[PDB]
């Protein structure tokens, strides 16, 4: 049997990273848009072959075919890309009876579902956050929420937190939205 | 050969006394060349005879599927009784059994917070009203929205997700026309969970 895996979403969106398609057999011929390419790297039973893809090729829907000597074909999810709308929501006043409070990042209206969300403060990643998997909304687009938990003191003292979102339909494939007491 | 799957009642059914919770035992990969599929059901090891077993149904992969459904009492389920479905073939000694009960662990009461739309969303025709539900255990929960006495339909609720402290959280997002929000209408996020007093709480929000 043969299995073919796409690049990691982040690798396709950031030019500093190198996206790859992975062919796993549990000899290789690789094709991009039916044209044979010869730059894949094959590690010496499980056999793995890895093809580096160009960012623009992948995002532009080119098809990647792995032929083992059985054939598999993969490409980016199809459908009109839609820009994530990113909104930061402060903790409820009612949550202030607790020692920790919840900072919320709502990300909605995006397509495809491939996305990365992180929370930070002072340019450093926050340790305590969790993000819901994207979920289908009424209009066929996706939403999610990322919940950052912080000591209440850090919130009350006016510290600035930021929700970072990486998606293909954003300018520079990246946006940051701030959240602090105001 | 056969595979048996045993499903718990829906959380809304266990938490609302007027609803009827049930456990469902499903047998797949049944061959019609084998003897009749038989179900024996047990509550805390004691055999019960009130299950309703459906006729077998041919599937589109040269197999049959057979379902048996057992009504459960609300207090029995909530008190942690164990429900065993034992599947066998008439005249053969071998069997497959599955057991299910309410998730074990110290129950923890959900904290429920309502969050208005971001100022930045107010440039759209529709806005998002958020209900954060956190700190709960077990994950079994029901969340709904109402306004002016009536259910609000246009919401989506994320599945419970494990938080860093072993409890669960979710968010429910209600989409409303901005004019409805702007004119002062009160919206209510309703939550049903075993660890709440009366298995019920509601939190409201409106423009203020
Ligand atoms: C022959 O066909 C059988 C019937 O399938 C139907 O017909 C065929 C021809 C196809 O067209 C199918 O697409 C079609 O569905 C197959 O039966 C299936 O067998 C598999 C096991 O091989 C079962 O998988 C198990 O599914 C569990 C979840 O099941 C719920 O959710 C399903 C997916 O959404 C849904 O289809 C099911 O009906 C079921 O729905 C629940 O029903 C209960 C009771 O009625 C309700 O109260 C719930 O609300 C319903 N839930 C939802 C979400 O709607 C999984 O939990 C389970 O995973 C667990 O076990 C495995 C180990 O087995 C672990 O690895 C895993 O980690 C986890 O612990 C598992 O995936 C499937 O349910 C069966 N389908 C039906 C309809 O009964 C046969 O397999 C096939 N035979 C062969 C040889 O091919």
């Amino acid at each position: 049997s043969v299995f073919l895996f796409p690049p990691k979403p982040k690798d396709t969106l950031m030019i500093s990273r190198t996206p790859e398609v992975t062919c796993v057999v549990v000899q290789f011929n690789w094709y991009v848009d039916g044209v044979e390419v010869h730059n894949a790297k094959t590690k010496p039973f499980r056999v793995v072959s890895v093809l580096t893809v160009l960012h623009q090729d992948w995002l532009n829907g080119k098809e990647y075919k792995c032929k083992v000597s059985i054939e598999k074909t993969i490409s980016k999810t199809k459908g009109q890309p839609r820009e994530p709308q990113v909104y930061t929501l402060p903790p409820s006043r009612e949550e202030m009876t607790k020692n920790q409070v919840s900072l919320t990042c709502l990300v909605k209206g995006f397509y495809p579902s491939d996305i990365a969300v992180e929370w930070e403060s002072n340019g450093q990643p926050e340790n305590n956050y969790k993000t819901t998997p994207p979920m289908l909304d009424s209009d066929g687009s996706f939403f999610l929420y990322s919940k950052l938990t912080v000591d209440k003191s850090r919130w009350q003292q006016g510290n600035v937190f930021s929700c970072s979102v990486m998606h293909e339909a954003l300018h520079n494939h990246y946006t940051q939205k701030s959240l602090s007491l105001s």
